[PDB]
C-alpha cells in the first residue's frame, strides 16, 4: 500500500480533451493524450495504484493504466507520496529531483553543533539548533554524523585540533561563519574525500599577508583577533541558509549510502560560499585537496621528488583555454592567485609561477657545510657575482638603493652550515647543490645573515617541464646578452629586416614612421651564438627622444626578433621611476647606435639549430652552454596541488642585472674581439636600466 | 556631550612606537605616527572629545588633538557613537559608510506588511513582522511609509489595484516572494522615481508565453494558478534577507531626506534579486521605468509619434560595446530578450528588433474602410502579391504547408473596416496607410479573417533611424533580386573578382579549393541597378555537390559581394528540413551556372552612387525606387523603453519569397530583356529554397 502522485512541485492543469500541462517554477512540461487527461486526476496522491484502477474501471483497462504509469516514472513526472511531509516541503525535495518518501529517513540521524573561537555567543548555537529541529533534524550535545562548527574566522587556531579529531574519527564536519557582513558556508569537510581544514588554511593564510604581518609585529612586542558587523537579520539569514544546506547534504548522504553516485545535486562538500550583505554578491570558492598536505596528505612529496632524478621526454609540436584549466586557483579565499589574473592567460601563468616559487617548508634540502658537500656544492657567489667593492660598500650603497636590484646582500659564510637544495645537472646527469635561499622566494633567514635575495631570473612555467626549461634557459641568455652589451656599452651591428622572411617586420617599422618614431634592431648575440636582439625605437620629433628598448632571444632568430618588437610594442603602447625617456639620446648613447663599420645582419648569419622536438632543443641548448663551459642546472618547483609546471633554470656564470663580479661580463667582450682589454668596474655603464 | 570612536567595524591594533592598523573584514588601513598611537586608545567610544584632552593633558596639546581628530574624520576613520545600538549593529551600518548615530531615527518610522494573492499563509506576515521589530522597525495594521507586499507570484492580479493605490498615495512599496525554490526581492517601487508594477508586468508577461497560453486555453473551456516548494529554512531566509534590505532602504530614505544624494549604498529601489535555493545562484534584474507605461506614463506616446512626420538628419561616418548598452534588456524577468543574446551583438540587435515589432496595443492606427481612406490607403495585396490561384487553392495548399512561408492568408475584405497604421512616404513626404496587421507581429485578428502573416522583410534596426532605413531598404532589394532570379530561373553572368580591389575575394576563393569546394559569384542586379549578388559554392568531389548559396546587396558592389561571401561562409561553417544539399546539381540547375554568352562583371560595370552621408544614401535609394516607379514607405517601430531604433521599410511592389501575384516578378525579366515573353505561374521555379 503506497500512494502515487505527479511530483508536488508541479501544478497540474488539465485541458480536457487531449492536453495536460505540468507547471513548475523552474520548468514546464506538456503531455499529450486523452489517456493522460483521464488518469492524472487520480495522480494527486489521494489514490494508490490499486485504487486508480477502481475509479477508471469502465473507462481504461488496467494494463494501459500500468503502462501509462510506467511511462510517467520513466519520464520523471511521478513519485511515491511522502505522508510525513508538507506538500510545500515534498515539493522542494522533488524540485531537487528526489523521492520525497526517502527524505524523512535521511534527516532522522543526529547532528551536533559547536563553536571554534571565543567569538560565537551562546544563543547563536541554540538558534541554529532550533532551525535544524524545525527542518526535521536531530540535534545533540557533543554518535553524530555531522559536526557543524560555527566560527567568526576560518583561521581560528582551534580548528587545527578539530580537523585532527575529525580526521581520526572519519567524521564529516561543516564550517559556517554566520557573523559579519559576509556570510561563509562550508566547506563541508568529508575525511575520505575532500580537503582538510589545513588544505584551506595554507591557502587562506596566503591571502592574509597583512593580518599575518600585524600578528607577527604584535608578538615581537609582547610582554616587554577580530571585530564583526552583525544585524540579527543577517545572522538569522546565515543560520537559516545553513540549515537548508545541511538538510540537502544529509539527504544526499543517505541516497548515496544506498546507491553510490545516485544523488547529483550540489551540496557544500568541498566548497565555500560567501554571501556579502553590503554588496549582495554571492560567490563560490572551491576547496582543493592538497596532495602534499602535511596534515591529511604526504608532506615528504617534494622532499622525495627533489632527490629523484629529473625525467624528460619527447615533446613534438603535434590559448585563453588555459584560464579555464587554472580557474579554481583564481580567488581571495581558496585560490593562490587573485583578481581577474594580473591574452591575460600570460599574467596568470606568471602569477602561478611566482606563487610556486614561494618557500612553503616542504622543499627538498640538506643541512650541511660547503666543505661537507664538496664538489657537488656550488658557492652562491658562482651565481650572484657581486664584486668585492659592491660588498664592502654594501652599507653606504644600500641606504640609497635606487632599485630593488641594488640591494647588495651579505657575504656567504661558507664555514657555517646552510640548507642546500638539490638541483638536476642536465649537463652531467647528477644532482648538485645550491643554497635553498637562492632557490625559493621568501626563504626565512636569520635576520643579519641575508646572503641573497631570491630573483626570478630563469624562472619559468609551461604545460610541460621541457617547455618551461627552454623558456627559463632563453630568459637567461636574453639577460646575459643584454648585460654584456649594456654594461660594456658595446657598439653593435643592425639587422636587415627585409632579409628575413617575415613581411611584418618591415611593416611595423614603417608604421612607426606614421606614429612619429624610428625603429632599428641591433644584434646582441654573444659567445653562445644564440640569437639575441634589442629593438631601439626613438621619437622622430619633439624635445625628448623617448627611447624605448625591447629584448628577445630564441634559437630561431625570427622568433627572437618578433619578441623584441613585441616588447617594444607593449612598452610603446603603455607610454603617453626614472627619466631615461626624458633624457637619453642616440647622439649621446653610442651603444644604441648601429656600428657602420660592420655589415648588416641578414637571415643568413644565423646557423639554424632548432628542431621539431622541444626536448631536442633543451639538449641542444645544454650542449651549447657546455661548449661555453657552463653547467645547465634545473630545479622543478612544480606543486602537486597546482599542476602547472614551474622550473628554475640555473646556469652558473651567466650574468644578471646590477652585478659586477669577475666573470663573463669582463671576459666575453675580449674573447669575442669587441675589446683588446677588459673594461674596468668603474667604467661599467652607470646609467640605470633597462626597464 | 557626544562621544567619538574609530568606526566599530574596525579592529584597532596599536603597535606601539609609531604604527596603528585598522582591520576590517572588507578592507584594512594603516596609520603612521606616534600621535595616532597616543590618541587612539581613547577613540574606543568611552570618551568625549572634551574628555580625551584631559587624559592626554601632559602628553599632547589640545590643538594637535583637535587637528588629529579632524584628520581622522576627513579620512573616514571616525564616527559619533550610537549608544542605542550594539557594536555588532553599529558596525554593520559603519561598514556601509554611515553614521550609526543617524540609524535609530531612520528606523523609528512605521512600515506595514500585506499580501497580494491568496497564497501567503497568515503566519508568514507575522514572521516578517517579528523580524522587523527585532531589527528596530515599527510595524502596524493597514501613515506608513513603506508597504511591504508578500506574494507568491509577481503577476498576481491583485497587484494592479495595489500599484494604483500606491501611485495615487505617492507611497513606496516593496514586493517580496519568500515562498518557492527561488526567492525574489523587490522591486522597491517609489512612485516618483522608479517604474510601477505594470512596468514590470508587461515585461514579465512577455517571459511567460506558456503560462499565458495555458490560462487562455483554460478560460476558453470555462463553464461549458500555481504550486510552491518551501522549506521553513528557505522561507525564513527570504524574510530575514528582506528585513535586512528594508532596514537599508529606510536608513537611505532618511539620510537623503536630510541631504539629497548623500547616501550611495545600494538598495532594492527599482531592482529585483533572485536567490535560487536549488542551484545557489544570486541574480540581479533591473526594473526600467517605461516612458509609455499606460499606468504611470504616457500611453499616447506612440499613437502621437506615428502621425507626426518623420525627422531624418545628416549622418556622416565620423562593436561588442553594444552588448553593454542594451545589457539591462537581457533577462528572464525584467528583460525583453533572453539567454546570453541568441559578434553576438548581431543576434542581440535582431532579437531586440523582433521584440519591438510585437504589437503591444499602443501603436498608431485609424479604424476605417479602404474607401474612407481613399488614395492615402494601400491595399494589402499591393504588398503581398499572392496569385488568385494561391488564394483559391489556399485550403488544399495550406494543409500540407511545407514551410511557414507557404501559409496562404485569406483575401482582404476591403468593404469592411480595419485598423490602418500611418507610414511615412519618403518619396511623397506624407503619411500613407497600411493595415496594422501587416505592420506589427502578433496583431490580434478575428479568428477566420486572417488576411496576412506579418513577416520581417524590410525590418531592421540601428543606432539611428537612417542606418536602420538603409538596412531595411537593402534587405528589400536583396530579396526582390533573388526572387526574380530564383523563380524565373535566370542564367546570370559571373563576376571577375580579381577586377575588384579586394585581395580577400580571390584569397577566399582559393581557400575553398583546399577545402574541396568551388566558388563563383553571379550578378543578381535587376532594374534598380543596385548591386546584388549570389555566392555559389559546390563541393568538388563526393557524391553530393552540397551547393551552398549566400546573398548580398549594397550600393557599393564590393560591400555587397563581401556580404554574399560572408553568408556562404557562415552557412558552410555550420554544415558538416530539405534535401537541396543532397540533391541539387549545377548540371541540372542552369540558373546556378554562369552565362558563358555574356561577359564577366568587373568592378567597372557598377556606377558608384554611395556617399559619406547615410541620409544621402537613403534619399539616393528612394529616388532610385521612384525611378523604378515605387514609393518608399517607412514606419518607426522604436520603443521609448528600449532605445534602439527599429523600422520597417515597405516598398509596395517589391517581391518576397513564395508569392506569385502579377507584378515585377513577371514583368522585370521582360523589361530587362532576360525574356521575350513573361513566364507562366506554373513554370515558376518549384524547388523550395533558398535557405
Ligand atoms: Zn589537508
Ligand atoms: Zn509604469
Amino acid at each position: 500500500p503506497t500512494a502515487l502522485q505527479i511530483k508536488p512541485h508541479f501544478h497540474v492543469e488539465i485541458i480536457e480533451p487531449k492536453q495536460v500541462y505540468l507547471l513548475g517554477e523552474q520548468g514546464n512540461h506538456a503531455l499529450t493524450g486523452q489517456l493522460y487527461c483521464q488518469i492524472l486526476p487520480f495522480l494527486n496522491g489521494e489514490y494508490t495504484r490499486e485504487q486508480i484502477v477502481e475509479k477508471l474501471d469502465g473507462q481504461v483497462p488496467e494494463e494501459y493504466i500500468d503502462f501509462v504509469l510506467s511511462r510517467l516514472v520513466e519520464k520523471g513526472y511521478l513519485t511515491e507520496v511522502a505522508p510525513e511531509l508538507s506538500l510545500e516541503v515534498a515539493a522542494f525535495w522533488s524540485e531537487l529531483g528526489i523521492a520525497p518518501s526517502v527524505v524523512a529517513e535521511g534527516l532522522k540521524q543526529p547532528v551536533t553543533v559547536t563553536t571554534a573561537g571565543k567569538g560565537i555567543r551562546e544563543g547563536i548555537v541554540a538558534n541554529l539548533a532550533a532551525a535544524l529541529e524545525e527542518a526535521g533534524i536531530q540535534v545533540s550535545d557533543p554518535t553524530a554524523q555531522l559536526q557543524v562548527v560555527l566560527t567568526d574566522d576560518y583561521l581560528q587556531p582551534e580548528l587545527a585540533a578539530i580537523n585532527k579529531e575529525a580526521l581520526e574519527r572519519q567524521q564529516p564536519w561543516l564550517l559556517v561563519k554566520p557573523v559579519g557582513s559576509i556570510l561563509w558556508l562550508g566547506p563541508l569537510f568529508v575525511p575520505g574525500e575532500t580537503g582538510c581544514w589545513h588544505c584551506l588554511a595554507q591557502r587562506l593564510q596566503g591571502n592574509r599577508e597583512v593580518e599575518a604581518s600585524v600578528l607577527q609585529q604584535k608578538r615581537a612586542l609582547q610582554e616587554r583577533p577580530t571585530a564583526r558587523a552583525t544585524l540579527p537579520s543577517t545572522l538569522q539569514t546565515g543560520l537559516q541558509w545553513a540549515a537548508t544546506e545541511i538538510a540537502k547534504w544529509m539527504v544526499k548522504r543517505h541516497l548515496n549510502a544506498i546507491a553510490p553516485g545516485t544523488a547529483r545535486f550540489p551540496t557544500l562538500a568541498g566548497k565555500i560560499f560567501t554571501f556579502n550583505q553590503t554588496t549582495l554578491e554571492l560567490k563560490a570558492h572551491p576547496l582543493s585537496r592538497r596532495p602534499q598536505c602535511p596534515t591529511c596528505g604526504d608532506r615528504e612529496t617534494l622532499q622525495r621528488r627533489g632527490f629523484e632524478p629529473l625525467k624528460l621526454e619527447s615533446r613534438p609540436k603535434h590559448p585563453e583555454q588555459t584560464v579555464q584549466k587554472y580557474q579554481h586557483l583564481i580567488g581571495p579565499i581558496t585560490g593562490v592567485v587573485t583578481e581577474l589574473v594580473r591574452s591575460r592567460a600570460s599574467g596568470l601563468c606568471e602569477a602561478i609561477e611566482r606563487y610556486s616559487g614561494i618557500f612553503q617548508g616542504d622543499e627538498p634540502r640538506k643541512r650541511a657545510t660547503l666543505a661537507e658537500l664538496g664538489d657537488l656544492a656550488i658557492h652562491p657567489e658562482q651565481c650572484l657575482h657581486f664584486s668585492d667593492r659592491q660588498y664592502d660598500n654594501r652599507e653606504s650603497s644600500n641606504e640609497r638603493a635606487t632599485v630593488t636590484h641594488d640591494w647588495i646582500p651579505q657575504r656567504f659564510d661558507a664555514s657555517k652550515a646552510h640548507d642546500w637544495t638539490p638541483v638536476w645537472s642536465l649537463t652531467e646527469q647528477t644532482h648538485k647543490y645550491l643554497p635553498t635561499a637562492l632557490c625559493y622566494y621568501r626563504y626565512p633567514f636569520p635576520p643579519e645573515h641575508r646572503f641573497c635575495r631570491s630573483d626570478s631570473n630563469g624562472n619559468a612555467a609551461g604545460n610541460t617541464l621541457e617547455e618551461a626549461i627552454l623558456q627559463g634557459f632563453m630568459e637567461l641568455v636574453e639577460r646575459d646578452s643584454v648585460c654584456l652589451w649594456w654594461y660594456n656599452r658595446v657598439s653593435r651591428p643592425a639587422v636587415d629586416l627585409s632579409s628575413f622572411d617575415e613581411p611584418y617586420f618591415l611593416q611595423l617599422q614603417q608604421f612607426y614612421q606614421t606614429q612619429n618614431r624610428d625603429l632599428w634592431v641591433l644584434d646582441l648575440t654573444a659567445d653562445l651564438g644564440i640569437p639575441a636582439f634589442v629593438g631601439v625605437s626613438n621619437r622622430k620629433a619633439g624635445s625628448s627622444e623617448r627611447i624605448i628598448l625591447g629584448f628577445g632571444a630564441h634559437l630561431d632568430p625570427t622568433v627572437a626578433i618578433l619578441r623584441a618588437l613585441t616588447e617594444v610594442n607593449q612598452i610603446g603602447l603603455e607610454l603617453d621611476a626614472t627619466d631615461w625617456l626624458v633624457n637619453a639620446t642616440l647622439a649621446a648613447s653610442p651603444y644604441l647606435v648601429a656600428d657602420a663599420s660592420q655589415p648588416l645582419k641578414t637571415a643568413k648569419d644565423y646557423p639554424r639549430r632548432w628542431s621539431d622536438d622541444i626536448y631536442t632543443d633543451v639538449m641542444t641548448c645544454v650542449e651549447i652552454a657546455k661548449q661555453a663551459g657552463l653547467e645547465t642546472l634545473v630545479l622543478d618547483q612544480t606543486r602537486p596541488d597546482i599542476g602547472l609546471n614551474v622550473v628554475k633554470v640555473i646556469v652558473p656564470g651567466m650574468r644578471f642585472w646590477s652585478r659586477f663580479g669577475s666573470g663573463r661580463l669582463y671576459d666575453v667582450p675580449v674573447k669575442l674581439g669587441w675589446r683588446e682589454q677588459p673594461l674596468a668596474e668603474a667604467q661599467m655603464n652607470p646609467t640605470p636600466m633597462p626597464f
